[PDB]
Protein backbone atom coordinates (compact mmCIF):
# COMPACT_ATOMS: atom_id res chain seq x y z
CA UNK A 1 0.00 0.00 0.00
CA UNK A 2 1.16 3.49 -0.68
CA UNK A 3 -0.57 4.17 3.22
CA UNK A 4 1.54 3.12 5.73
CA UNK A 5 -0.90 0.53 8.02
CA UNK A 6 -1.78 1.33 11.33
CA UNK A 7 -1.96 -1.61 12.40
CA UNK A 8 -5.45 -1.21 13.43
CA UNK A 9 -6.41 -4.92 14.39
CA UNK A 10 -9.40 -6.42 15.82
CA UNK A 11 -7.63 -8.70 18.36
CA UNK A 12 -4.40 -8.54 20.37
CA UNK A 13 -2.36 -11.15 22.08
CA UNK A 14 -3.86 -11.92 25.48
CA UNK A 15 -7.81 -10.85 24.79
CA UNK A 16 -10.89 -12.67 25.11
CA UNK A 17 -14.01 -12.50 23.34
CA UNK A 18 -17.29 -14.33 23.01
CA UNK A 19 -17.11 -15.82 19.50
CA UNK A 20 -19.42 -18.05 17.34
CA UNK A 21 -17.31 -20.62 15.33
CA UNK A 22 -18.92 -19.49 11.83
CA UNK A 23 -16.16 -21.74 9.55
CA UNK A 24 -13.69 -24.55 10.67
CA UNK A 25 -10.58 -25.71 8.46
CA UNK A 26 -9.76 -28.80 7.75
CA UNK A 27 -7.82 -29.97 10.68
CA UNK A 28 -10.20 -28.57 13.47
CA UNK A 29 -9.15 -25.02 13.06
CA UNK A 30 -12.32 -23.03 13.92
CA UNK A 31 -12.21 -19.76 11.63
CA UNK A 32 -13.40 -16.83 13.68
CA UNK A 33 -13.62 -14.38 10.68
CA UNK A 34 -13.79 -11.26 12.44
CA UNK A 35 -14.24 -8.39 9.39
CA UNK A 36 -12.26 -10.93 7.49
CA UNK A 37 -9.57 -11.48 9.87
CA UNK A 38 -9.07 -14.99 10.41
CA UNK A 39 -8.59 -16.38 13.79
CA UNK A 40 -7.71 -19.99 14.23
CA UNK A 41 -9.63 -21.95 16.97
CA UNK A 42 -8.48 -25.28 16.98
CA UNK A 43 -10.90 -27.80 18.58
CA UNK A 44 -13.99 -26.26 17.70
CA UNK A 45 -17.15 -26.69 16.25
CA UNK A 46 -19.41 -25.03 13.64
CA UNK A 47 -21.70 -22.86 15.44
CA UNK A 48 -20.10 -23.31 18.83
CA UNK A 49 -20.21 -20.26 20.82
CA UNK A 50 -17.58 -19.87 23.35
CA UNK A 51 -14.80 -17.41 25.09
CA UNK A 52 -11.53 -17.34 22.55
CA UNK A 53 -8.84 -16.36 24.70
CA UNK A 54 -6.64 -14.82 22.29
CA UNK A 55 -2.98 -16.09 23.32
CA UNK A 56 -1.31 -14.55 20.15
CA UNK A 57 -1.71 -12.62 17.04
CA UNK A 58 0.50 -12.80 14.15
CA UNK A 59 0.34 -10.33 11.42
CA UNK A 60 -1.57 -13.40 8.83
CA UNK A 61 -4.08 -14.55 11.47
CA UNK A 62 -4.25 -15.00 15.08
CA UNK A 63 -4.43 -18.13 17.67
CA UNK A 64 -7.03 -18.64 20.11
CA UNK A 65 -8.18 -21.42 22.88
CA UNK A 66 -11.70 -22.04 24.49
CA UNK A 67 -11.30 -21.45 28.17
CA UNK A 68 -15.25 -22.22 28.25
Amino acid sequence: MFREESRSVPVEEGEVYDVTIQDIARQGDGIARIEGFVIFVPGTKVGDEVRIKVERVLPKFAFASVVE
